[PDB]
């Protein structure tokens, strides 16, 4: 009980220090799902002058760890898939929202949607959780 | 064909940000084929002494750009589908290798796979390009 209790704040803890690693905030977390916001940088940047897909990956990571710690149940990617859409230019605020689809005993599947300030869709992500 | 690979490599590793800053080493280049190597660092570790997510993606992301853009037409991700088998700890030393599946006038398909020291598969990797334009940056 008080186990699994440190267990969960310790998820939230380190979710959190790699959000604010990310430049990552939370704007609306409840049961099974998390919405959370970025900000582009120059210094994320690929030669085409878009985001690169590691810190798209990163930010979709985050919000599925935030959706997964909203119910106390820590789990790693074990799968993803990625449709990229649209690119993800500098100084662009990407809101990245997970929701769980599917909870079973050991597994699960989130799906993670990034959108821009236009609200229109960035990339879409399909994951399948462990634990 | 090697060497044009390894000429669009050299001019895209020269402004790889990202690929520099993770430690990213390319070894081997042909035409649709890229092999690229990176160090687990601490600094890069989750709260299970294992390397993150993000890391590996960018791995395979960078041997997927190589091999996808080595016969010199600017090329990007459309999607990509990932497997992750085993974790990567500090000090492991990774290989992502990137093969061309297919490869049309405007879409292609490379398969990436990424292995340890131990020669043990860390993660599967397989993503879809497509053309931009002309010649690479």
């Amino acid at each position: 009980m008080s186990h699994k209790a440190w267990q969960n704040a310790h998820a939230m803890y380190e979710n959190d220090a790699c959000a604010k690693a990310l430049g990552i905030d939370i704007i609306s977390m409840d049961e099974g799902f998390a919405v959370v916001t970025m900000t582009v940088t120059a210094q994320m940047l690929n030669g085409h002058q878009s985001c690169h897909g590691g810190q798209l990956f990163s930010l979709a990571d985050t919000a599925f760890a935030y959706a997964c710690n909203s119910q106390g149940l820590a789990a790693v990617a074990s799968a993803c898939t990625i449709d990229f859409l649209r690119p993800g230019f500098a100084g662009d605020t990407l809101t990245a929202t997970a929701q769980v689809r599917h909870q079973g005993k050991q597994t699960g599947v989130y799906d993670i949607e990034i959108v821009n300030q236009q609200q229109k869709t960035v990339a879409l992500f399909r994951g399948k959780s462990h634990r």
